[PDB]
DNA sequence: TGAGGTAGTAGGTTGTA
DNA sequence: ACAACCTACTACCTC
């Protein structure tokens, strides 16, 4: 069973190739239209960057815009811009050969390719991207097959057949190169504020998944969700003919296998977890074993009256379910009470209190606080606009009283019921130990089990609850999580604690996520470290050893800084990146039954970047997506590095569902969403604070 | 909004002899 | 202008 990248290098060097230069006179889009004209007369592959063009052959129409110097010279492999102009050519090169011997189009960032299929008037299109890179003097071309999504036919079919232009109807300029989003008739629909009017012969409604048929949804949605197997087929038959066509570079016959890329293969293991013992398992410990930090928990109720109005679902019915989650907790070591300030608020929480949230809530903070609020709000509340019953939930209660809550809706109390009434429950639950004990067991049996512990552990973590730790030590003794967010114009900044080597602490900064500009300054980096080192001082009264910085995407940040401010303390760090979506895709290919598979732990490096497999997810939900590790600082081994991001994704102690990123980078990018949202304030604290999810 | 996974859509932020 | 990230939204499936 061989490893597989979706890669390939190759055998000619950087400077083993000769292009010709033609520099023009003395602004980063300069010479483009240069470049254009001479695609247009020379028909040829070319290049531009700023003010300097490279090809492969000479060009006989000079079009009137005479050179300043021409060369058939190499290029200084130790200056980066002659390689991002090399790297440009070649993949103008492949495009242009994909163009011309393939018939693909260049639609939007990829070529698009021939169609797959079509389902009820709607063409799925294949295409794929490509990447050109210079890694030491050695040239490696990486590429990601994806698809596109086509309604086939204009304004005019729909016109001719009766039906009304809709004034918000969403219509996209399909063609060829770039790609716009907005009986003869002339709609005058904005692009983003610009005025522009068409004949509206070639205008066509866009295809998402939003406003896509249900009918149609279901189909196109299983069509993108591909076996490991086929996508990666997919990928190299194309690749494979592009390949036998392409002239200007030369591969091995078997260019895909990560020996051929240079990169080393390392098979992780699964961690243990504790509880009270050591788990193999995080379901196993949750199942039958108690928790590794306990204690007392304040609950107080929230309940709607539309909730019994619509749904003939009554509070009893709420209590009891209530009542078996206390019952649960309590089994693992936690006690939990419902509070009984729900007294002058009886009757409370009608249609007209959501549509006056905004100047009827003010009253209620006595009442809920320093509680742990388990609303029941309806989902129509919460989505259905002018009433915005979540975002004015969590932006009051959270926002602003520093409240923890969690949202339970109709669908899961429906669930439960129904299967009371399967189970031939429903009779009594509530008060009664024994039924309480037989819907627990019947609980179990059921997926719907997977859901009550969910909201159970909803519940711990907002609550100051530690439910597990990692039973064996790592090679750092503290993390840090950074992240950045940009939307519409706010900026901000999510930061996340990991203090111990076994986790121990899951804590979120107590820092403002809230920037001023668009940057980290450096008052907030210097206050994030050291506020850490202080945090982890007081948990374990001793100073730490080693501390690893996890950035989400890349490294912007001042590094003199960091090594000013833990010089003085003296204690070594490491900065690390952690990215999502490297468009690339990593497999073991069987050949036995020539099928491609995926394993979770796996690491291919190279260098020190390293791409990991953690998640192991279903046939039919898709296919695994890497990480991509890459160590800035060279302290400790890579090895070290990548086993701690790996041991960090363990620590979901939110869900019991396995999620691929490490803790470090899932929660700060939660927090940043929040605080995006202003929906969390800082908490100072010793414990387990997790006041999203 | 029980939670996670993955895969389409449209835009936004850097930094670049 | 180009390249390599990031975000939001929708959808489905799994536990
Ligand atoms: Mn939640």
């Amino acid at each position: 069973m061989e490893a597989y990248i979706t890669e390939m290098v190759s055998r000619e060097r950087a400077n083993e190739l000769e292009v010709y230069v033609y520099v023009f006179p003395r602004n980063y889009e300069g010479v483009y239209h240069i470049m254009r004209a001479w695609q247009r007369a020379n028909d040829l592959p070319l290049a531009y960057n700023q003010h300097t063009i490279m090809a492969f052959s000479p060009v006989r129409h000079m079009c009137g815009y005479t050179p300043m110097e021409t060369q058939k010279r190499h290029i200084n492999i130790d200056s980066p811009f002659e390689r991002a102009l090399l790297e440009r050519l070649i993949k103008n090169s492949l495009i242009f050969t994909a163009e011309r011997h393939l018939h693909a189009k260049r639609v939007g960032h990829a070529l698009r390719l021939n169609q797959v299929q079509q389902i009820r008037q709607v063409i799925i299109y294949e295409a794929i991207e490509l990447y050109v890179n210079i890694i030491e003097n050695r040239i490696s071309i990486g590429f990601h097959l994806t698809h596109q999504f086509e309604y086939v036919y204009t304004l005019q079919s729909m016109i001719e057949q009766g039906k009304t232009i809709r004034p918000g109807m969403r219509v996209v300029h399909s063609n060829g190169r770039q790609h716009y989003t907005y009986s003869t008739r002339v709609i005058h629909v904005r692009t983003k504020e610009q005025r522009l009017s068409y004949a509206a012969t070639l205008l066509k409604p866009l295809c998402t998944f939003e406003t896509m048929q249900p009918q149609d949804v279901l189909n196109v949605s299983k069509c993108i969700k591909l076996s490991a197997s086929k996508r990666m087929k997919c990928t190299y038959r194309w690749i494979q003919q592009l390949r036998a066509q392409y002239r200007h570079l030369t591969f091995a016959p078997n260019p895909f296998t990560i020996a051929q890329n240079g990169y080393k293969l390392d098979q992780l293991s699964t961690p243990k977890v504790h509880f009270h013992r050591d788990y193999a398992t995080v379901v196993s410990g949750m199942k039958t074993g108690k928790l590794y930090k306990g204690g007392n928990i304040k609950i107080s109720v929230l309940f709607d009256e539309d909730f019994y109005l619509k749904h003939h679902i009554t509070k009893k019915d709420i209590y009891q379910f209530i009542a078996v989650l206390q019952k649960i907790a309590i089994a693992q070591g936690v006690n939990m009470t419902i509070s009984t300030s729900t007294k002058s608020i009886t009757g409370k929480f009608t249609d007209d209190f959501f549509h006056h949230f905004t100047e009827e809530v003010e009253a209620l903070q006595p009442i809920f606080a320093q509680t742990t609020v388990l609303a029941f709000i309806t989902s129509t509340h919460l989505s259905n606009k002018k009433t915005r019953s979540y975002q004015l939930l969590k932006q009051y209660f959270g926002g602003k009283w520093d409240i923890a809550s969690q949202v339970i809706t109709e669908k899961t109390i429906e669930a439960f019921q129904k299967i009371l009434h399967k189970h031939g429950l429903k009779n009594f639950y509530p008060n009664d130990e024994q039924h309480c004990l037989r819907v627990i067991d019947v609980l179990k049996n059921e997926s719907f089990y997977y859901t009550v512990m969910n909201i159970l552990l909803g519940v711990y973590v907002k609550s100051g609850i530690q439910p597990w730790i990692l039973a064996n030590t790592t090679h750092s003794d503290c993390f840090i999580g950074i992240d950045v967010s940009h939307e519409n114009g706010n900026s901000a900044a999510g930061m996340m604690n990991v203090i111990g080597s076994q986790g121990h602490l899951i804590q979120q900064a107590p820092l403002n996520g809230i920037l001023a500009g668009e940057k980290i300054d450096d008052t907030l980096l210097a206050n994030l470290l050291k506020q850490m080192i202080k945090a982890y001082h007081t948990q374990f009264q001793r100073f730490p050893k080693h501390i690893t910085i996890h950035r989400d995407g890349f490294w912007r940040e001042h590094t003199a800084l960091v090594e000013k401010i833990m010089s003085h303390y003296e204690i070594t760090y490491d900065i690390v990146e952690i990215i999502k979506k490297p468009n690339r895709r990593m497999a073991f290919f069987n050949s036995v039954d020539n099928t491609f598979s995926t394993r979770q732990g796996t690491v291919y490096q190279r260098g020190n970047e390293a791409f990991l497999c953690a998640t192991n997810p279903q046939q039919k939900v898709g296919m695994a997506q890497p990480i991509k590790i890459h160590q800035v600082t060279k302290t400790l081994p890579f090895s070290h590095i990548i086993e701690d991001v790996y041991n960090l994704s363990f620590l979901h102690i939110h869900a019991m569902n396995k999620m691929r990123l490490p803790a470090t980078i899932h929660y700060a990018d939660l927090s940043a969403t929040a605080y995006q949202r202003g929906q969390v304030m800082p908490r100072s604290g010793n414990q387990t604070n997790l006041p999203f999810v």
